């Protein structure tokens, strides 16, 4: 129903501008997002709404179970533009409860290309294998991996020489980990958040350039 889409835009943009006539206008004419949002693509996670922000306030890449992978140049590009070029001040990486991706990293099944993309949340579920184990249902499994996923992608984002260079030239900058629950609309700190070279180990601590 794509025609559908193109109505829904038009009274959209309409209702707007007979609010804000200058909405757009003034938007076009720089982008300033405070906010850069690391989460899944899944279609029950979209950014903006889950935080009450409008069209301007956050810079956004999505991906699926919302890994930021070490060779990953198209994740790896959106964090480095939002650092270097419009200073946002928070990265958000937020995964989701019940996410697919990491549930599908905990069977066995064949899913195609996207074996290579979600082996890191194997390789994770192996390294938690013991944790894992003591909980009783799939569910738990799963809804503890996707914690333990963000928590892993936080740390990832927090190691890049983007974010720790950024660090060393006084910029202000924190990336915080978050789960937000499809079941119950509710997006929820998992207080891991990283704001400055000292809270690195020293394994992963560059020295500035
Ligand atoms: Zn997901």
């Amino acid at each position: 129903a794509l025609q559908q889409l193109f109505e829904n835009n038009v009274r959209w943009a309409e209702a707007i501008k007979q609010e804000d006539p200058d909405f757009f206008a003034k938007l076009a004419r720089q982008q300033t997002p405070e906010y850069l949002w690391i989460g899944c693509s899944d279609a029950r996670v979209p950014a903006n709404e889950i935080v009450g922000m409008l069209p301007g306030d956050l810079f956004v890449h999505r991906n699926v179970a919302n890994v930021v992978l070490h060779t990953d140049l198209n994740c790896l590009s959106v964090i480095q533009f939002a650092v270097d070029v419009l200073k946002v001040k928070h990265i958000l990486v937020t995964g989701h409860y019940g996410c697919g991706g990491v549930r599908a990293s905990l069977h066995n099944d064949q899913l195609g290309l996207i074996d290579g993309w979600l082996r890191s949340i194997r390789d994770l579920a192996y390294e938690y294998r013991e944790h894992l184990e003591q909980l009783p249902t799939e569910e738990e499994r799963v809804d503890r991996l996707c914690e333990l996923n963000v928590i892993q992608q936080v740390a990832n984002v927090s190691h890049t020489s983007i974010v720790q260079n950024a660090w060393h030239r006084g910029q202000s900058l924190s990336v915080h980990g978050c789960i937000y629950g499809i079941k119950d609309g509710l997006w929820k700190n998992l207080n891991v958040t990283v704001s400055g070279l000292d809270q690195l180990p020293p394994q992963y601590r560059l020295s500035p350039l």
